[PDB]
Order: structure tokens, then C-alpha cells, then sequence
């Protein structure tokens, strides 16, 4: 049913339950504005199973420019928007069936239709008919999902209602967590303690069960609800009347679905419940509301927007705010300054804002069809006030309309802006889907279409993926394993053929710094990353920071995201700040001590690795390097000593010959891992064995495990065996038929096959936690005498050829299914999780975990885009450093954080002189120049004198240190060394501290220039 190659990512995100729910779901959507659209599309490409656009107006010059896929054709004919756009919208996702409809909205309309769809998404109505609408579908039995939202210019509102009760299935969507019980009390309320330095991160109320509890059988199986006490502590309630804490014990997290309670949308007027995205001014949401009220009454009253530069329009409007604001509830102190910005902007068109916010809104609606997470309750207001709030006091002639496309964003921004937008050269670094939006977002405002200076440069190496369609909505399926950035500029000059790109294939990374050298940089004026790894994000900033640039960052995973802004001199730049590592899995609870089925998929990742990577490699490396069996022989004989030699050995003693050895290898492999390994480890320590203190040596957080008896007829080691087979003949180039996995012939192959016995040894363990993978063991004279012994039986046999010296080589593909990768994870992961008394994971989180694949959603990417995009307005517009806000986000909640970003940091080093990240020194001179000439010319430019000097690593000079005291005779050239391409050379200093004896305090890099 779930098309995993095309919906994997967000089925890690909502869950298959939710694909099935929005499967034989119905939503009506209408308005087919910008925001509509947007709305559209992010349902098409979430797979709804069915969508019915509506809209009765007719293409339009000033729908163009908010709208990517109309054109001046469908103008020219007179065609409805929906007609025409409806052909392209089902490009994006054959799997839905979209219909159009254009029947006219009105008081005599009747709503009876409207039964068929479970959630109704309104955009672009007049006020009372929204509220006659919402009335009939709160109405229904089940009451029909309503959404409404609006965009006036800068401003936007969203309303959400699903009748006066709805049942949220999941809350917030994470994993429930699992947490080790070091002790419980008994006592009314007993407490438990929680494993030291684990805390539980849980919130008083929760509900939690447990098992595995020594002591206390009877709360294994449990629910109780928590308060929380400490980190580590909190009580659950009595548990005088019980038996005393042994050991052991996990309380595990409990979901609960709960009811949320809307309200009617005309009620909802006097009490609006509004979320907030900004703390710092929660009563500005309010006026938000109230300004938008008075808009809809001034279109009830005139029929019409208010029109730009129009005082008496303005008049009007605050009259009217005033009057409503007596009705409210709080009756909120009416702000003439959004009262005035909306009367100068109400007819225009802001398409980033319109974009987030139909992703906010898609996500809503996806909300409403599955109760996968909190829904908004009720109201959002977003804005972009900052963006006019820089111009001061501009005029009209800014945002007259021109007759041109851009028409709608020149009635919000003003033309100069548009000019500057359009002369913008902007280099984008990786075009996912975040880059897709990007694009489409730079197409409709027009950033770079000027033939005099606008250009966008973007790059990407990797190709198109099926997996990929789901987000990057610009590629088709015929489009797979094309280059990205071409097919999505070519996409983006069907958006706009005025646009100007060049795309490339390339990765941005040190070794291509050549092509992007610094004065590549220098030509552009923003940068904006839609990377995926922090490493690239990192090396980036560096070059930022290099040549002084603008730059924007965001990262999205799931319902989470984020977006950043760094502004020279104004911002802290992302290597500034720092963040412990993603934690390593101890090598003793990896090997032999897990704990989680994350360690068993992890096990079962790495021993894949190994013995379909690795080894084959080293294999077949050893071979390239010495020629034939009979020269490693004579070598041995002659005392030569090889470094992995005798693995290499053992491998040739282990090549199947034919299909049938393949899956004998497999079976004894098998026994190995799952029968011996527990045998051996149980050897080593019983379970009465005990520590030092007395206690049990098997306790939380190790686990004992039991060997596994082997059985065909189980089809977890059917899958098992059967990948297994598969991998070693593709590895030993042996052929084979899918009847050859047939349990028919499998079981006529072990009717044959003998299992030699286990038999246990002596190993040494490396069971403390600090331990980590040591060197090679020395392998015995004896082990090495069994390798020569094997080795002249393979000669003897003639297993010396190259076909015997070369194996095949593979990669871990997740992808593709066929390969068995997947497959064969899964099956080893889940019986490793069988031996340790762990239960088993399903296939695809098994992908998602192995993979390390992020869920990703395309609303989230909307959303994020959609606020880059507001950035760069805003940087582009120069403004001051107030007007930049860093941003977080959660659509679970759903949630929204707006916040001042990091202002940058000045330290001084002496007489008050300080300094930032940004700042580089710069000095000119000559060869004769010395470098006690250097540091009297710094103790004159800069009143301070260097007390060291280095160069990278060549360590220059400082007072202390003998023989380099004397180097101030010498001149820079043919002291430091430079490389004569360059007129100059880079080098770091610091001064003594104030206080003698402290660490010299490190000033700016500083480049000397030769001439
Ligand atoms: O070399 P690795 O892939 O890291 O795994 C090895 C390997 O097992 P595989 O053969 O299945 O890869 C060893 O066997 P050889 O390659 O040397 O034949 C085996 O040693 P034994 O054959 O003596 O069991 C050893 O087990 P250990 O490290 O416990 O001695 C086991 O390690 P892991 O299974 O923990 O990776
Ligand atoms: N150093 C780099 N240079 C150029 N492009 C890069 C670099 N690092 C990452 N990218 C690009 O960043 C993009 C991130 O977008 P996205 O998450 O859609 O990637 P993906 O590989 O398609 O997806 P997934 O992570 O789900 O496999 C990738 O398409 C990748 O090509």
C-alpha cells in the first residue's frame, strides 16, 4: 500500500497509521490565491488521497506574479486559475486524484455538498460567509474540519477549529522514552530513584509503567502517574503495603490520547485564543487581530482594500480599529503604527510570508485528517513589520503599481528594493528541498532577473532520487539520476524567463576552495546553505567569516526547524557557537553489554560493514599487492612476516565453491554469532557470578543473554539465512536463481549440512565500560602453522587462481530493497535482539536507524524557506541589527520563536583597545622590512606591541625563548618563508595579559603586505 520509495521520509515522520488515515480521506480546499496555492501543493505532496480546488475567478496580469504556474496564455485566454493550474498540480503526485470546481460562494450557496470532505481549508472570502461556512461544518455530525487564513500584504492570520471536541491521537509524536530504576522506597508516596546521572526528563503527571522490577513484580505491568522530585527522582504514589526494592526495574513512558476544545469562529471574535511567537510583546498578536477585524469591516463598508497614500483611507480605518477594540473582550490599546502600515499595505502581497504560512497551514490540515499532533488553538498572526518598519517614512511612488508582475510585492516593499533584489548575486550551497523552495521563492520576487548585475549561483553534486520527489516538488519522475541544480534551474526559467542562474555539480568543500576562491566570494552579497551535515555548515561560516559575507543557515528535521542569520560585525558567526558530540556507543556495551535495540542495529550495521566491505577489501588490496599464493608461501616459509596475512589466509580456506557452501558458511556463521558468542560469554560469566561488593554481576543496565536454537521454519531466520546466502555469492561472484532460496531447496541443503560443535575459550573480556578496541592479538606460531597448513591444502587444490585472490566489493545501499541490505540488517539486528532478551524493530525503523535518515516533511521546509526568505529581505535592505531575528520552531506543539539573534562580542586585550571575530589587520611595507620593524610598525598602528609571533606553525619569535629572540634582525621574506604568488602573508599574534605570567591574550589575524 505505503509507497516506502517515494513517502519514506515522512513516514518516518507521521507513521504508516497516518498515511492510512490520510488514505480514504477527503479535503475540500478553496481560493486558489498564492496562499491556496501553497496550500495545494503541500497536501499533493503529503498524498492526501483526494483534492477538490475551487475558485471562480478568472488569470489575471497581478495573479502572475504570486502564482508558478499560470502564464500570460492563460491570461490572454481568459481561462479559470483553477482550469489551467489543475494539470500541473497532479504532476506533482499521480498517486492523488484532484478535482476543480468554480460553483460561486454566497448567502443562497447551500453547503449540503460539502458532506464529502472531512476538513475544509478557506482562502480569500469575505468575512461573514467564512463564518457561515465554519457554522454549517462545526455544525455536522462529524463537524468538518474548518481552517481559514488570510495574507494582506505583510500581514497574514490563521484560524483553525475542529468542533468543540477533538480527540488528538498522539500528542507530540516522539519516542517514548525508557529509563533504568536504580531503587524505589516503600512509603506513601514511595519514590524512585532513576539510574545516577541518567536523568528522566519527564514533567510531573506523566504516566509511566514498568517491568523487569526484582522485588516488585506487581508493578511491572503497572501505570502510575509521576511528580516529578528531582532529575533523578519522584513519586508514584504508595507503596507502603508492598514487598521491599531488590534491583532492576525501567519505567517507560506512557502516551494517553487527549480532547481539545474548540470554538465557533464568529465567538472566537471576542476570544481570540492566539498563539504566541514572540514573548517580548504578547499583547501585539491582539492588535494584530483587531487590525485585521477593522480591515474586514472597512471591506464590508466600501467594498474595496484601502488604498496607498490615502489619508483619509488611514483616518478611516483607526476610527473604525477604535470603535472595535470597545467591543473586545480586553479591548487592547489600538497601535497606530500596524494600523498604518496595513492601510499602506493591505492590496499588496508578500509571497514568502503567503508561503510559511501555507505550510503552517498544510501541516494544520494534515493535523485534522490524522491527530498526530497538538492543532493550534486557535489563532496565529504572522508578520514581516520589521521589513517597512527600516524605511522610515517612504511615499506612494514606491509601491504604485507599475503594470508589471512584481506588481503585488512592489505594493509592499517599494521599487528600490525590488531593484536591489533584482541586481542581488546570490551563491546558494546544496539545492534540496530547502534549496528547491528557495528557488521558487527567488523566482517569484524576481531576485536576480536584471541583466545589469542579478545572477543566482547555485551548486550541487548529487543526482535526482525517487526518494527525493516527496520535497524537491521542482523534479519529476523522469528526471531521476539527473543532475540536481540543472533540471531545477531549468525548472525555475519556466517561473521566470527573466530569471539569470548558472548551476553547477560540484560539492563546496576545501578542495574546491580553488574555483570558489575569495574573490568569487567577493562578487557575491548573500550566501544562503541548505547543507544536511554540521561539518560543511562549519566550513562554510569559516569561509564567510574569510571574506566578510552576509550568511543565512536553517535546519529542519521532522515537525522541529530552525533558521539563523549571520550579519558581519552585527552577529555571532555559527563556529562561534559549539555543541558537545553525537555520543559513542561504549565499545563494551557494542560488543558484548547491550542494552538498546539501537545497539544490536548498530551491531548488526558494523559487522555488515566488516564482512561485506572491509574485509572483501582487504582482501583483494593484499592480493593487488603480492602476486600469487605460492609467493606469500615461500615469503612465510622464509620467516616473512605480513600484516594481515593470515586473515587473508583464512579467507581463502573459507571460499564457497557453489551456492550450496554458500549457505552452509551462512548457517555456521549463524551458529556463531547467535549460539557461540552467548555460550562464550555465559562461560565467562554465569549468572550467580558476582561483583567484589556481592551484588549480582548481571544488572541494569548489562543483560544476560541466552544462546539461540536454530530453526528453519522461522521465517526471522528464513529472511536471515536467506540475505546471508545471498550476500556471500554475490561476494564470491557465485550465481544462483531465486529457487535456490526456496525453503524446498534450503532444507534439502541442510539435510546435508553438519554443524560443528561450540566449543569455549578463554578470550579476555573487556567488560569495563572505559575499554575500547585495542590492537592486533599476536597470532601464534600454531594459528600461523594451521594457515600454512590451510594454505598448501588451497594450492594442493589449486584454489590459487585470480578469481580465488578477487571477491566482490559492496556498499551499503538502503535504497534499494532488492540488494537485501535492509533485509539482512533487520535479521541480525532483531535475532541479536532475541539473544539479549530484547524485542524486535520493524523493517523500516530498522532503515531509518541504520540509515540515519532524518524525517523530513515538506511543510517544515515550506515554512523555514519561507522565513529565509524574509531574512534576506531584510539583509538585503541593510537594515539594523534589531530588525534580524534568529528563529525556532515546532509544528508539533505547534510552536514558534522569534528572538533577537546573537549580537557579536567585542574583547578588549589593552588600554581598552578590543576587537571582534570579524576583524583582520592589515599592514604594507617592504622586503628590507624586518621584523622588529613589524612590531614597532604594530605598536604603532595599533598602540600595541606583539609579544609573540607565529605563522601557522612556524613559531616566530618571543622574548623568552633564546635562540629565536634574535630573528628581529631578520626580514620577513627570508625569515617566514612566503610564497612569492601572493603580495602578502597572514599571521596570528597575542599580547601579554595585563597581569604577567596569565596567557597572552590573542588578538586579530593580521596580514603584511610585501609591497
Ligand atoms: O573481525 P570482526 O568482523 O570484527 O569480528 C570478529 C570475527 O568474526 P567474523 O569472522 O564473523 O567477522 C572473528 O572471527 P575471524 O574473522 O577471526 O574468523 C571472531 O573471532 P572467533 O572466530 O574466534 O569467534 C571475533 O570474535 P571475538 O572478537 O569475540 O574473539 C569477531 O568479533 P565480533 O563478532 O565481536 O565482531
Ligand atoms: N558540501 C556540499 N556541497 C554541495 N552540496 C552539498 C554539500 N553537502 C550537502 N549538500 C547537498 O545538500 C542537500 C541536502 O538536501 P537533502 O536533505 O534533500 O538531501 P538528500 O541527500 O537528497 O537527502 P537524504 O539526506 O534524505 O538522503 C543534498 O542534496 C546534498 O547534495
Amino acid at each position: 500500500e505505503i509507497d516506502d520509495a517515494l513517502y519514506s521520509r515522512q513516514r518516518y515522520v507521521l507513521g504508516d497509521t497516518a498515511m492510512q488515515k490520510m488514505a480514504k480521506s477527503h479535503v475540500f480546499l478553496s481560493g486558489m490565491g498564492g496562499l491556496g496555492l501553497e496550500i495545494a501543493k503541500n497536501l499533493v505532496l503529503a498524498g492526501i488521497k483526494a483534492v477538490t480546488i475551487h475558485d471562480t475567478e478568472k488569470c489575471q496580469a497581478w495573479d502572475l506574479g504570486t502564482n508558478f504556474f499560470l502564464s500570460e496564455d492563460d491570461v490572454v485566454n481568459k481561462r479559470n486559475r483553477a482550469e489551467a493550474v489543475l494539470k500541473h498540480i497532479a504532476e506533482l503526485n499521480p498517486y492523488v486524484h484532484v478535482t476543480s470546481s468554480s460553483v460561486p460562494f454566497n448567502e443562497t450557496t447551500d453547503l449540503s455538498f460539502l458532506d464529502k470532505y472531512q476538513c475544509v481549508v478557506l482562502t480569500e472570502m469575505k468575512l461573514p460567509l467564512q463564518k457561515k461556512i465554519n457554522d454549517f461544518c462545526r455544525s455536522q455530525c462529524p463537524p468538518i474540519k474548518f481552517i481559514s487564513a488570510d495574507v494582506h500584504g505583510i500581514w497574514s492570520r490563521l484560524f483553525c477549529d475542529f468542533g468543540d471536541e477533538f480527540e488528538v491521537l498522539d500528542t507530540t509524536g516522539e519516542e517514548p522514552k525508557e529509563i533504568f530504576i536504580s531503587n524505589i522506597t516503600q512509603a506513601n508516596p514511595g519514590i524512585v530513584t532513576c539510574l545516577e546521572n541518567h536523568p528522566h526528563k519527564l514533567e510531573t503527571g506523566q504516566f509511566l509503567t514498568f517491568r523487569e522490577i526484582n522485588g516488585m513484580t506487581g508493578l511491572n505491568g503497572s501505570i502510575q502517574q509521576i511528580t516529578v522530585i528531582s532529575p533523578f527522582s519522584f513519586s508514584i504514589g504508595d507503596t507502603t503495603e508492598l514487598e521491599p526494592y531488590l534491583h532492576g526495574g525501567i519505567a517507560v513512558q506512557v502516551k494517553t490520547p487527549k480532547t481539545v476544545f474548540f470554538e465557533s469562529l464568529e465567538r472566537q471574535l471576542k476570544h481570540p485564543k492566539c498563539l504566541i511567537v514572540d514573548f517580548s510583546n504578547p499583547e501585539a498578536p491582539l492588535e494584530i487581530h483587531t487590525a485585521m477585524l477593522a480591515l474586514d469591516q472597512f471591506q464590508e463598508k466600501y467594498s474595496r482594500k484601502p488604498n496607498v497614500g490615502c489619508q483619509q483611507d488611514s483616518e478611516e480605518l483607526l476610527k473604525l480599529a477604535t470603535s472595535i477594540s470597545e467591543t473586545l473582550e480586553e479591548k487592547p490599546d489600538v497601535n497606530a503604527d500596524i494600523v498604518h502600515w496595513l492601510s499602506w499595505t493591505a492590496q499588496g502581497f508578500l509571497s514568502p510570508l503567503a508561503a510559511a504560512v501555507g505550510g503552517v497551514a498544510s501541516q494544520e490540515v494534515l493535523k485534522a485528517v490524522t491527530g498526530k499532533f497538538s492543532p493550534l488553538c486557535q489563532w496565529l498572526y504572522l508578520e514581516a513589520a520589521d521589513i517597512v518598519e527600516s524605511l522610515g517614512k517612504p511615499e506612494c511612488e514606491e509601491f504604485l503599481p507599475r503594470g508589471d508582475r512584481y506588481d503585488a510585492l512592489r505594493a509592499c516593499i517599494g521599487d528600490t528594493l525590488c531593484q536591489k533584489l533584482q541586481n542581488l548575486n546570490i551563491f546558494l550551497v546544496g539545492c534540496g528541498a530547502i534549496g528547491c523552495e528557495m528557488l521558487k521563492n527567488f523566482a517569484l520576487l524576481g531576485v536576480g532577473t536584471s541583466k545589469e548585475k542579478g545572477m543566482i549561483t547555485v551548486t550541487d553534486p548529487d543526482l535526482i532520487e525517487k526518494s527525493n520527489l516527496n520535497r524537491q516538488f521542482l523534479f519529476r519522475p523522469h528526471h531521476i539520476q539527473k543532475p540536481k541544480s540543472y533540471t531545477a534551474a531549468d525548472a525555475t526559467l519556466k517561473i521566470n524567463s527573466q530569471i539569470k542562474i548558472d548551476a553547477h555539480l560540484n560539492k563546496v568543500c576545501p578542495t574546491t576552495e580553488t574555483i570558489y576562491n575569495d574573490e568569487f566570494y567577493t562578487k557575491q552579497d548573500v550566501i544562503i546553505t541548505a547543507l544536511d551535515n554540521v561539518e560543511a555548515r562549519r566550513y562554510v561560516d569559516s569561509r564567510c567569516l574569510a571574506n566578510l559575507r552576509p550568511l543565512l543557515d536553517s535546519g529542519t528535521m521532522g515537525t522541529k526547524g530552525h533558521t539563523e542569520v549571520i550579519v558581519p560585525h552585527l552577529t555571532e558567526s555559527y563556529n562561534s557557537h559549539r555543541d558537545p558530540p553525537e555520543e559513542e556507543i561504549p565499545f563494551s556495551t557494542l560488543k558484548s553489554f547491550p542494552a538498546a535495540i539501537e545497539h544490536t542495529i548498530q551491531w548488526a550495521r558494523d559487522k555488515f560493514e566488516s564482512s561485506f566491505s572491509h574485509k572483501p577489501s582487504l582482501f583483494n588490496k593484499f592480493w593487488q599487492t603480492y602476486s600469487s599464493a605460492e609467493e606469500v608461501l615461500q615469503k612465510i616459509q622464509s620467516g616473512h612476516s605480513l600484516e594481515g596475512c593470515f586473515q587473508v589466509i583464512k579467507l581463502l580456506s573459507r571460499r564457497p565453491r557453489n551456492w550450496s557452501q554458500c549457505v552452509e558458511l551462512a548457517r555456521l556463521k549463524f551458529e556463531k554469532y547467535f549460539n557461540h558468542k552467548a555460550l562464550q560469554l555465559l562461560h565467562c560469566f554465569p549468572l550467580d557470578i558476582r561483583l567484589k561488593d556481592g551484588s549480582l554481576f548481571w544488572q541494569s543496565p548489562k543483560r544476560p543473554p541466552s544462546p539461540i536454537k536454530f530453526d528453519l521454519n522461522e521465517p526471522l531466520h528464513l529472511s536471515f539465512l536467506q540475505n546471508a546466502a545471498k550476500l556471500y555469492a554475490t561476494v564470491y561472484c557465485i550465481p544462483f536463481a531465486e529457487e535456490d532460496l526456496s525453503a524446498d531447496a534450503l532444507l534439502n541443503i541442510l539435510s546435508e549440512v553438519k554443524i560443528q560443535e561450540f566449543k569455549p575459550s578463554n578470550k579476555v573480556v573487556q567488560t569495563d565500560e572505559t575499554a575500547r578496541k585495542p590492537d592486533h592479538v599476536p597470532i601464534s606460531s600454531e594459528d600461523e602453522r594451521n594457515a600454512i597448513f590451510q594454505l598448501e591444502k588451497a594450492i594442493l587444490s589449486n584454489e590459487a587462481t585470480k578469481s580465488d585472490l578477487q571477491m566482490a566489493v559492496l556498499s551499503f545501499e538502503k535504497d534499494d530493497d532488492h540488494n537485501g541490505h535492509i533485509d539482512f540488517i533487520t535479521a541480525a539486528s532483531n535475532l541479536r535482539a532475541k539473544m539479549y532478551s530484547i524485542e524486535p524493530a520493524d523493517r523500516f525503523k530498522t532503515k531509518r536507524i541504520a540509515g540515519k535518515i532524518i524525517p523530513a516533511i515538506a511543510t517544515t521546509t515550506a515554512t523555514v524557506s519561507g522565513l529565509v526568505a524574509l531574512e534576506m529581505i531584510k539583509v538585503t535592505g541593510g537594515y539594523p541589527f534589531e530588525a534580524y531575528k534568529n528563529c525556532f520552531l515546532n509544528l508539533a506543539i505547534p510552536i514558534v520563536v522569534f528572538t533577537e539573534t546573537t549580537e557579536v562580542r567585542k574583547t578588549k586585550i589593552r588600554n581598552g583597545i578590543s576587537f571582534t571575530i570579524w576583524d583582520r589587520w592589515t599592514v604594507h611595507g617592504k622586503e628590507d622590512f624586518t621584523l622588529l620593524d613589524f612590531i614597532n610598525a604594530v605598536k604603532e598602528k595599533y598602540g600595541i606591541e606583539p609579544t609573540m609571533v607565529v605563522q601557522g606553525v612556524k613559531m616566530l619569535y618571543v622574548p623568552v625563548m633564546p635562540g629565536h629572540a634574535k630573528r628581529l634582525k631578520l626580514t620577513m621574506h627570508k625569515l617566514v618563508k612566503p610564497t612569492t604568488e601572493k603580495k602578502y602573508v597572514d599571521l596570528t599574534v597575542s599580547f601579554a595579559p595585563d597581569i604577567d605570567g596569565d596567557e597572552d591574550l590573542p588578538g586579530p589575524p593580521v596580514r603584511y603586505y610585501f609591497s
